[PDB]
């Protein structure tokens, strides 16, 4: 209950919110139905419309008009954002030739650039090209600043996912706003974009800029656009706080737009309708553009062009039904459309099976456009698992498809033509980024990146300190001219142990056996140079990775690989070696097929042992460094050593032999050469980060083996590929995966045919950054290179996509 009787004389789109139930005249209070009872007749004006005429040149001031024309509304700050192009000879910025702005050209007064942050719904990546030539204001903001081909949205690529994401920096999964439409089971409480439930701010977790900036002692306009005010308003109301004195005037700003979404949906991605939104976007951002020159902060105001999430062809005919696969429907609930969530419709009910209904929905169908996964299971470049209000069944949906429950959701709610929420690696989905001002480079083309680091870069852009967040800091500098933040290298806070020769055969009583005797003096200074390290300049290319934890490690050296030996975990925490463009595939020779070796260097009591795994009937082992790669017979016995072992599933070895035996060579000679990181990760409670070891929750039987999540690689090579991956004086080339460890093949359809057909198509879902694996490991990479630590943290932030163009 508000008494709406107060009024917005003077306080229109007022910056500090006042509380109940004195009325209030800012964007919220539409939504609150809070609004002083005139805030429409004082704040909402529209007599004579958005543009000077010439007849309005020096009108008398009219306060009732929209905006004026008169010759004291510069200095009121409310002219027309036209005004001086109609009544003053002046250009339309558009006009102007772009000029370098190499320092803030910026009234007195003025303490910092501001940053106005211009947001589009569903502004797809290829509008940039595609729309070209009716954009002429945004093209001038892409081609003039700093601009890159697209960026990459968070899962799922939804409005409300995307923009909480660009205003904190994190994942979806920790800011708490994983869906457009949420069930929190704590609540017992639904969020959805129509109603008020989603403005109660439980749900919203993280600190976005608006509250950096704030307790920071920098203020922010609204961020929040009540849908009713027309978009000449909001930029007019932007261009009046930019003329507040310094004492009251924010520094940091946002508009938003609802199109190209809005009629995105109705027709489609390129649907001819789509035009005229583009065509109204961007005189939007002719207004603003002109509103600063006028203000003469065009050379002042760093500009941010950003949209949330693309949009794809979905119609309502490519729609899976649930019912179609399942008997039981009725017994869930399903948030549907382009992701798909499941969970119990009824809390009373331990006959809910999860296996079940995963099991009915797995490749059931040859063409089935939906896959469904345990979230824990998703892969991890998504990072959307660890959260109450992700149900713990999802559907990855096919783009241009949608699911839903029963056939009478889609007719008793055709429609649409649009939609958009897939997988973020999707290319209709890709959306976009310009940043054009003083504090942005000048004509430069960026590579695509994440918009979660963008939270990092608006902050150094308003000299705030970020709250924590998901971003690496300094992996966007090459954005700007002027950085203020300088990353450094995190220490390393274990030192490894380099171990000799401490432990006779006889010590060990592992289980194990192998077939390895066989009688010259040169050839045993040579295997002793070895062992102590003389090949890691070849196998350990980048330095050795930093661990960033306190436990107990050993580096050991081979012929072919070098490894970091966790005697905690019992199994290496990294491999590394190199596989040059010339290497030779060979075979496991069939003495060797059950060989496992003692390693002499370490005790008995921090070694795995091969009883275990005959024991553990679901258990059997693998080999980081593969036995296939070896430089020679001889150095291939090192490759049999205990201390490579690590414990796979028999379904799992299916993918990481194929891997090992055929792949490995082929980016070799594709790539002219890599080098290969390989270890294993630990995430049982899903939260994407390291486990201790008291959180691990399968050992191998009967043993302290700790039995992995997943296994990643890091394959790295030179950019410019004339050069070999061991002798590459420029930038790398990487590309990583982190393989979810699992005891079936369920997740690809077609396992049952050779490896060839579907093992790489699994390793591409589960392609990762090398910074998701840093945070799974508490390792560090690319500690020693030829490169800016600028360069490698963009190194780290790259993920490859295997999308076409
Ligand atoms: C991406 O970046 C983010 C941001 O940096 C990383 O997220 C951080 O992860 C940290 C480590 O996991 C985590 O630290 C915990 O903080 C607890 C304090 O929590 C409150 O206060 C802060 C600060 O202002 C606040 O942000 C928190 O935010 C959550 O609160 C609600 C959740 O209901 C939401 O509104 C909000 O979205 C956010 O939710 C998300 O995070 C929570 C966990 O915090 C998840 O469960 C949700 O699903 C969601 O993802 C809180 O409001 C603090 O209490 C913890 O301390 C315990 O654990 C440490 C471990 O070493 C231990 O030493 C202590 O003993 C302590 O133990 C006691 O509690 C245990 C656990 O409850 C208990 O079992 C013990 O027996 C003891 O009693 C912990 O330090 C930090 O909160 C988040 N920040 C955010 C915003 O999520 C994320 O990791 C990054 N991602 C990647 C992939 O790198
Ligand atoms: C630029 C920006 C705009 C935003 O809100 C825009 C908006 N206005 N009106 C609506 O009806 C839809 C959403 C937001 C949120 C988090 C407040 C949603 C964040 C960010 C960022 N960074
Ligand atoms: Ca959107
Ligand atoms: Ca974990
Ligand atoms: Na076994
Ligand atoms: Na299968
Ligand atoms: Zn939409």
């Amino acid at each position: 209950w508000t008494a709406t009787s107060g009024s917005c004389k003077g306080r229109c789109f007022e910056l500090q919110e006042v509380g109940p139930p004195d009325c209030r005249c800012d964007n919220l209070c539409k939504s609150y139905s809070s609004c002083c009872h005139d805030f429409d007749e004082l704040c909402l004006k529209t007599a004579r419309g958005w543009e000077c005429t010439k007849d309005r040149c020096g009108e008398v001031r009219n306060e009732e008009n929209a905006c004026h024309c008169s010759e004291d509304c510069l200095s009121r700050g409310d002219c027309c954002t036209n005004y001086q192009v109609v009544c003053k000879g002046e250009s339309h910025w558009v006009d102007d030739d772009c000029e370098e702005i190499k320092v803030p050209e910026c009234p007195a007064g003025f303490v910092r650039p501001p940053l106005i942050i211009f947001s589009v719904d569903g502004f797809r990546a290829s509008y940039m090209k595609k729309g070209s030539k009716v954009m002429p204001n945004i093209e001038k903001l892409r081609s003039c600043g700093t601009h890159a081909p697209y960026m990459r949205p968070v899962y799922p690529t939804k409005t409300f996912p995307n923009l909480y994401t660009l205003a904190t920096g994190l994942y979806p999964e920790s800011h708490g706003i994983v869906g457009n439409s949420m069930y929190d089971p704590v609540f017992d409480a639904s969020f959805h974009l129509r109603g008020r439930e989603k403005f109660n701010h439980r749900w919203w977790g993280g600190q976005p800029l608006w509250i950096t900036a704030t307790k920071q002692g920098v203020r922010a306009g609204t961020f929040f656009w009540s849908v009713s005010i027309p978009h000449e308003r909001r930029i007019l109301t932007i261009l009046q706080w930019l003329s507040l004195p310094d004492n009251e005037r924010p520094s940091v700003y946002a508009f938003y737009s609802e199109q190209p979404d809005f009629s995105g949906h109705k027709y489609g991605p390129f649907g001819p309708e789509m035009t005229n939104p583009l065509r109204e976007i961007d005189k939007t951002v002719g207004q603003l553009m002109d509103g600063l020159k006028q203000l003469r902060l065009h050379r002042c105001v760093n500009v941010i062009f950003v949209g949330d999430h693309g949009m794809e062809d979905v119609t309502c005919d490519r729609t899976e039904f649930l019912s179609n696969y399942l008997t039981n429907v009725d017994d869930i609930t399903l948030v549907p459309g382009t992701l798909g969530r499941i969970r119990a419709k009824s809390i009373n009910n331990s006959k809910y099976d999860p296996k079940t209904i995963i099991a009915a929905l797995t490749c059931k169908k040859p063409d089935q456009h939906f896959k469904p996964y345990m979230k824990q299971h998703l892969p991890k470049r998504l990072h959307y698992a660890n959260n109450r209000r992700i149900e713990d069944i999802h559907l990855l949906v096919d783009r241009r498809w949608h699911v839903a429950r029963k056939p009478l959701d889609v007719y008793k709610k055709c429609f649409f033509q649009g939609d958009h929420g897939f997988d973020n690696k999707v290319n209709s989905m890709q959306t976009v980024f310009v940043g054009y001002g003083p504090t942005f480079k000048y004509r430069t083309k960026v590579p695509p990146f994440e918009n979660i680091e963008l939270y990092n870069v608006m902050c150094d852009l308003l000299g705030l300190k970020p709250a924590p967040n998901n971003g690496t800091h300094g992996s966007l500098n090459h954005l700007l001219r002027t950085n203020t933040f300088r990353p450094t290298m995190p220490d390393e806070v274990s030192r490894p142990n380099y171990p000799g020769i401490m432990y006779l055969q006889s010590e060990f009583d592992l289980g194990c056996t192998c077939d390895d005797k066989v009688e010259n003096k040169l050839e045993e200074l040579n295997k002793r140079l070895h062992t102590k390290g003389s090949t890691k300049e070849r196998h350990l290319l980048y330095g050795r990775p930093a661990v960033l934890y306190r436990t107990s490690y050993d580096i050991l050296y081979h012929t072919d690989f070098e490894s970091g030996y966790s005697e905690i975990f019992l199994m290496p925490l990294w491999t590394s070696y190199t596989i040059s463009k010339q290497a030779e595939v060979s075979s496991i020779p069939e003495h060797l097929t059950n060989c496992v070796r003692p390693d002499v260097r370490v005790s008995p009591g921090f070694s795995q042992n091969c009883l275990a795994y005959k024991n553990d009937k679901q258990m059997s082992y693998g080999f980081l460094f593969p036995p296939y790669l070896s430089s020679s017979p001889e150095a291939k016995y090192d490759a049999f050593l205990v201390t490579n072992m690590v414990p796979m599933y028999p379904a799992f070895k299916r993918v990481w032999a194929y891997f090992q035996r055929v792949l490995v060579k082929k980016y070799a000679s594709e790539r002219n050469g890599v080098n290969v990181i390989s270890g294993p990760i630990f995430d049982y409670n899903y939260d994407g980060l390291r486990d201790t070891e008291d959180e691990i929750k399968q050992y191998v039987e009967g043993s302290s083996i700790p039995v992995p999540t997943h296994y990643y690689s890091i394959i790295t090579s030179c950019l410019d590929f004339t050069q070999p991956a061991d002798k590459c004086d420029g930038p790398l080339s990487v590309s990583s995966f982190i393989l979810p460890h699992r005891p079936d093949n369920d997740e690809s359809c077609n396992s049952s045919e050779d490896e060839s057909k579907w093992v790489e198509e699994l390793m591409k879902m589960h392609t990762a950054r090398v910074r998701d694996i840093e945070h799974l490991t508490g390792l560090d990479f690319y500690r020693k290179t030829s490169r800016s630590y600028s360069e490698i943290l963009t190194l780290k932030t790259y993920l490859h996509t295997y999308e076409s163009e």
